[PDB]
C-alpha cells in the first residue's frame, strides 16, 4: 500500500527521534509508512512520537530483546515495496526515497546508498562474494531491501547481538538477491566481541574456516592486515568451495 516503509528502533530516544521522524517525513515523491519500534522507554520518547501522529505511523512499544529483536518486529509488520531502517540519531537525506523508488521500479530487490559518519563517506565494499569474508558493504541504515528480499532471505539472526545486519546481507548475497548501489549519500549520523561476532559470521558462510583464518581473511580484505598467507588458505581449502574461490579471487585479484 505504501512505496516505503521505514522502521525505527527506538529507546531512551527523546533527544533525536523528532529529528528523525522530520528527515523522514519530509520525504516527497513518495507514499510512506513508519513503524516505531519502542523498547518501552521511560522518557518523552513516545510523547515527541504522538507529536508526529499521521494515519501512516505505527508505535509499538513493549519490551524485547535487542535492537535486531525490534527490527525484525517492524520488518514483519511492513506494508511498503521497499523497506528500509533507521536509527533515531541518523537522518534521510533529501529525495533519498524518491532515488530508491525510482531505481527499484526496474525489478531490483536492494538498493544502497552513500553512509556519511562524522563528515566523511563511509569506506564501502563492493556487494559480491568477495564480502563474504569480510563484513557487511555498505552501511545498513543506507539499504532499502523489497518484500521478497526480506521474505526469501527472512530476518535477522538474534545470536548476533552486533553483526547481525552483516550476516542479514551475507546471506542476501548468497540468494543471489539483486542489488543496486547508487553513489549519492542516503543517511547521515568491548571491540573484541565485534571481532569474534565477525569472525563468526565469516565462519558461517565457510564453516571449514578456524576462527584465526577467518580474521586473517578479514583484516587483509579491510586493509588492516597482511596478505602473504592467503595462497596458503586458498590450496588449503579451494576444493571446499567454488564460492570461497572466487571470494578471494575477487577481494585479492593479485592471487
Ligand atoms: C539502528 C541500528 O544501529 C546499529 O548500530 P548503532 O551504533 O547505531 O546503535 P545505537 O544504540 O546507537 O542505535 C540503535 C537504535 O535502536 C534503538 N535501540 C537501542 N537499544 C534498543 C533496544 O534494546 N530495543 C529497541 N526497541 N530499540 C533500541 C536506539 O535508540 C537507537 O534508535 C547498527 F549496527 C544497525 O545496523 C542499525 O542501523
Amino acid at each position: 500500500e505504501f512505496d516505503i516503509t521505514v522502521v525505527i528502533p527506538t529507546f531512551k530516544a527523546e533527544k533525536t527521534v523528532g529529528q528523525c521522524l522530520e528527515s523522514v517525513l519530509s520525504q516527497q515523491g513518495v507514499s510512506t509508512e513508519i513503524i516505531v519500534v519502542d523498547g518501552g522507554s521511560p522518557d518523552a520518547t513516545i510523547s515527541i512520537v504522538q507529536s508526529f501522529s499521521s494515519t501512516n505511523l505505527t508505535i509499538i512499544s513493549e519490551p524485547d530483546r535487542g535492537i535486531y529483536d525490534a527490527i525484525n518486529k517492524g520488518v514483519s509488520r511492513a506494508q511498503g515495496g521497499m523497506i528500509g531502517v533507521l536509527g533515531a540519531d541518523d537522518v534521510y537525506k533529501p529525495n533519498v526515497l524518491s532515488v530508491v523508488k525510482e531505481n527499484a521500479s526496474r525489478g531490483v530487490e536492494i538498493v544502497a546508498g552513500l553512509t556519511l559518519i562524522d563528515g566523511q563517506l563511509r569506506a564501502d565494499e563492493q556487494y559480491r562474494p568477495a564480502a563474504l569474508i569480510s563484513g557487511i558493504p555498505f552501511g545498513h541504515n543506507a539499504m532499502f531491501a523489497s518484500q521478497e528480499a526480506y521474505r526469501k532471505v527472512g530476518l535477522y539472526d538474534l545470536a548476533y547481538r552486533i553483526c547481525a545486519d552483516a550476516e542479514w546481507v551475507h546471506r542476501a548475497i548468497k540468494s543471489d538477491i539483486s542489488c543496486r548501489k547508487v553513489e549519492q549519500v542516503f543517511v547521515e549520523f568491548n571491540p573484541e566481541e565485534i571481532i569474534a561476532e565477525a569472525c563468526s559470521v565469516i565462519q558461517r558462510n565457510f564453516p571449514f574456516l578456524l576462527k584465526e583464518e577467518a580474521k586473517y581473511l578479514l583484516y587483509g580484505v579491510r586493509g588492516w592486515g597482511e596478505t602473504s598467507r592467503i595462497e596458503q588458505i586458498l590450496r588449503k581449502y579451494g576444493h571446499e568451495s567454488v564460492l570461497f574461490v572466487t571470494a578471494l579471487q575477487e577481494a585479492f585479484p593479485a592471487v
